[PDB]
DNA sequence: CGGCATACG
DNA sequence: CGTA
DNA sequence: GCCG
């Protein structure tokens, strides 16, 4: 078992679901406390279990696995022996965990804002609604639409959205393309949002595109919230439903075609997969990876990729299709 | 011990 | 600060 | 919290 998540296939569904979920609770709780390092270790341990070919049944099966030391091994031991880990259950029912989870789930609220509200005594969404002067416009939208945004987006919903985005994109710049990215590209059947990547085959034509797309979607009555020269948009869309509609989060990113492989890689995820890939690139290969390119800081050159396959090859990694990037 | 991904709105 |  |  390699130490980096980008060195091993991780399927969406696997054989250690309960164990990985427990470790991910501890990872989330570590993030609520500001402990990025412990969040990373618990996430990495969870992801190792997702990559295994069969269920862990005995503690000895953790020996030699990366990211399993005394703490994560103890968690697994207790789940195997008793079906429950006392530390995990203590987190799950703690007021701090439940409130931070509730607040950070709001679009426009991160850990720092959630923690400040917690320390001020706030505990519920109605507590926030009663003092709307303290909310940004983004947070007001997140709070108004919170119920709809809490319901999973269905893969059945995604086709209809992609069609309306393509219509606006085609009027804004004929020949521009729309690619589904994020979790749905990795094979997920549900999601918290829909992520799209937009480009054009002629380098440079994509400049200035996203404002033109957003204006056209807003004119068609489809935008419930957006932030407005930009290249990323984090929107709330009106999605039709039988006799009505629902609010859905939609992310749009524009990239030049020269950067498209890097952008596709970066926005397909998973989040942990990309963090691990960027860490691998920098620490093992001495190359700096981001959503725009791959930089050799010694030669001061960028690697010209024509595909995701090119990028894996330049990093000396076996190619993983999106469905195996579910770290 | 240092390090933990990266950038745009 | 928020977001991906 | 764990790796190197
Ligand atoms: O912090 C982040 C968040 C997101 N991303 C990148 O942006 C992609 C989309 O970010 P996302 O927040 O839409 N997550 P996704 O994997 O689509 O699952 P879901 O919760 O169902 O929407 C992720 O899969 C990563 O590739 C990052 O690189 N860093
Ligand atoms: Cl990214
Ligand atoms: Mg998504
Ligand atoms: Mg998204
Ligand atoms: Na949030």
């Amino acid at each position: 078992m390699p130490a980096y998540a980008c060195q091993r296939p991780t399927p969406l569904t696997h054989h250690n679901t309960g164990l990985s979920e427990a470790l991910e609770i501890l990872a989330e709780a570590a993030g609520f406390e500001g402990s990025e390092g412990r969040l990373l270790t618990f996430c990495r341990a969870a992801s190792v279990l997702k990559a295994l070919p069969s269920p862990v049944t005995t503690l000895s099966q953790l020996q030699g696995l990366p990211h399993f030391g005394e703490h994560s091994s103890r968690v697994v031991q207790e789940l195997l022996e008793h079906g429950v880990c006392e530390e995990v259950e203590r987190v799950r029912r703690s007021e701090r965990y439940q409130t931070m989870k509730l607040f950070t789930q709001i679009f426009g609220v991160g850990v720092k804002t959630a923690d400040r509200w917690y320390r001020e005594g706030l505990r519920t969404l109605d507590d926030l609604r009663e003092q709307p002067q303290k909310l940004t416009q983004q947070q007001k939208a997140g709070l108004q639409h919170h119920q709809d945004l809490s319901t999973p987006v269905l893969r059945s919903d995604v086709d209809a959205l992609q069609q309306v985005v393509e219509e606006a994109v085609g009027q804004a710049l004929p020949g521009a393309t729309v690619t589904l990215t994020g979790g749905f590209r990795r094979g997920k059947l549900q999601g918290h949002d829909v992520d799209f990547l937009i480009t054009h085959p002629k380098e440079g034509q994509e400049a200035g595109l996203l404002p033109r797309v957003m204006c056209r979607l807003q004119d068609q009555g489809l935008i419930l919230y957006h932030q407005h020269a930009f290249e990323r948009s984090f929107c709330i869309f009106r999605l039709p439903q039988p006799g009505s509609w629902k609010a859905v989060r939609v992310d749009l990113v524009v990239a030049p075609v020269s950067q498209f492989p890097f952008a596709l890689l970066a926005w397909t995820g998973s989040k942990l997969f990309q963090r691990e890939l960027r860490r691998f690139s920098r620490k093992e290969k001495g190359l700096w990876l981001n959503s725009h390119g791959l930089f050799d800081p010694e030669q001061k050159t960028f690697f010209q990729a024509a595909s995701e396959e090119d990028i894996f090859r330049h990093l000396g990694l076996e190619y993983l299709p999106p469905e195996q990037r579910n770290a």
